[PDB]
């Protein structure tokens, strides 16, 4: 039912077709797994996916949608019989001007559409399969956080962690998500990962972490104190838990995105870090570890049951630290399940 | 004089200015270390580097070119004093079909003109600099290759060569270049890196490596028996590595890389392994691992002084077995200098 979804909302779109090239929506729309080396065609026609012979044993095993077996450009050009006379969308935000001109050229007979997040909207809500994917990959996060945390202490190199957290995901066959981020003392405060600086007693350490496991993701954050902070880092901790479970506490289908923001945003200012926080509270997890829907105060995303996404206040003191928490959080038809179960400590 | 180049490449290309957006190219123009965050104007009045107040000092430390600090869409707006009444390339490969509509809208008054590997000619020939960053980075990958190449024998994981592997790159300051191979036996013939499979006694195994140190990239490939091996896969690799060896040393300043590439189809073609080969002979290495020039039997590359390539031959007999070998050569006056150092074996 998301390719039933799809040509409706292309048609809210005022399009006939769609050319599909960014890898997730590749891999999303048809189960291909080397999805940079696949592209796909919705059309009046049905759905089509593209790839080279070196797939074709793979896209076979794979691919809900039957499979055009070339190199580019003899796929577009054989898929310009099925686009005659359309409005054929685009994704301009993935396709480059060169691969715009090489369709352009392909497809004379056709109006090209530039469109923006047309198939964000259907990433959002995931499928059973694929909340069961986000669950292993933040279930192999859990237990290597679990393992690699009582290694954070006095005299620990940053970057040390990182390379631990690293070495056991892709040693159980997964990987990290993103360029881990393990920041202590005055590095807790940095908008810019893990660097060679010691921890000192008396630190806070943040460590934002995700493990990518069968092309889906996921993505924690967490907070340790070394030793005893000082009384200032130890109130913008627990003014970011504080913030962190009351934004976890109002999620539920209808809930508009900007108004947990909101929530957040008043808390930390109650608390006196109201000038300290980030400007998006959250976004969703899937295919990528950012996509939709947002969490800024502008947001017009409403959360529905299925939706994936984190809860990440934060509050940083230049020159001095900062703090960050985050969970990975399922919307359910009548609430919330936090799906990151890493232990959350008082520092 | 890299600068002093460019102007004249934008003439002979039929534009004015050029925006650079691909963040290699970025880099390489202005020395910013964050260049998925910054964009360069190229114009006939100088070049400004464009990124925002979270880098102001980072920028001010790395940057050749003047800042002009803020995000977009304020970055390309203030440009468009500059590029009134212009012609104004811009990367057609790398900008994005939504970039591009972006600054069409910026830019009324001026003309947008999409251009195709403009700079790659001028990335091909490396400063004394950039040879320094890339010999420090194929040292850090010959230490680590020679540290953990020990444990290449029957009954290990491939998978647990490439982690030991990673590990010390990043344990180093250094990451792996790109998704590292450890292919052994009849996943040596795989054209698609490093799984599960238990190395057998009488496998070859082809490791695929590189380590981004500073910015700067190397690469070299290697083949190690475990025991003893086929007599059949005892010839491959003894084709190809007379392949390699008779290859790198025809490289010097004037020779033409397709010619290279036909050096080496002949020699494994007498060596009955004609039909076994990979189509393409080598490609630059610098601030990314594949860049200019190519060595395809196409290609129109001459080689020159201060050129960093690779060059590997290889040869695939599936379900069976392969090999690759590669070394990463630095173009000389007169001549070529091998890079990489790690030990080539017999089998
Ligand atoms: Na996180
Ligand atoms: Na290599």
């Amino acid at each position: 039912s998301k390719m039933d979804q799809l040509r409706p909302v292309l048609g809210r779109a005022g399009v006939d077709a769609l050319w599909v090239s960014a890898p997730a929506n590749v891999r999303w729309l048809s189960g291909f797994t080397s999805a940079e080396d696949g592209k796909v065609l919705v059309s009046p026609d049905g759905a089509t996916l593209y790839t080279d012979a070196r797939y074709t044993v793979q896209a076979q095993e794979e691919s809900s949608l039957p499979q055009y077996i070339a190199r580019p450009p003899a796929t577009y050009e054989h898929a310009a019989d099925t686009v005659r006379g359309l409005r054929v969308g685009f994704e301009a935000e993935s396709l480059t001007v060169a691969e715009l001109e090489d369709l352009r050229q392909a497809w004379p007979n056709s109006t090209l559409v530039a469109l923006r997040g047309t198939l964000g909207g259907l990433r959002a809500v995931k499928t059973p399969e694929e909340i069961g994917a986000i669950r292993a990959a933040q279930d192999l996060a859990d237990r290597v956080y679990t393992e690699v945390r009582p290694m954070i202490r006095a005299g620990v190199r940053e970057l040390d962690v990182a390379v631990e957290i690293e070495t056991r995901l892709r040693r159980a066959g997964g990987e990290s998500a993103f360029e881990l981020i393990v920041a202590s003392g005055p590095n807790g405060a940095k908008p810019h990962h893990a660097s060679k600086r010691v921890i000192e007693d008396g630190d806070l350490v943040t460590i934002d972490m995700g493990a990518r496991l069968g092309g889906y993701n996921s993505d924690m954050t967490r907070t340790v104190a070394v030793g005893t902070p000082s009384a200032e880092m130890k109130r913008v901790y627990d003014a970011v838990l504080e913030a962190e479970e009351a934004a976890i506490a109002a999620i539920r289908p209808g809930v508009r995105a900007a108004d947990l923001d909101k929530l957040a945003r008043d808390l930390l200012t109650r608390h006196g870090l109201g000038e300290a926080f980030a400007h998006s509270l959250g976004h969703g997890v899937g295919l990528e570890v950012h996509e939709g829907p947002g969490l800024r105060g502008t947001s017009q995303d409403v959360l529905e049951a299925g939706m994936v996404i984190t809860i990440e206040p934060g509050a940083y003191l230049p020159g001095v630290g900062g703090v960050r928490i985050e969970d990975l959080i399922l919307v359910t038809e009548d609430g919330y399940e936090v799906l990151s179960h890493s232990a959350k400590e008082s520092v």
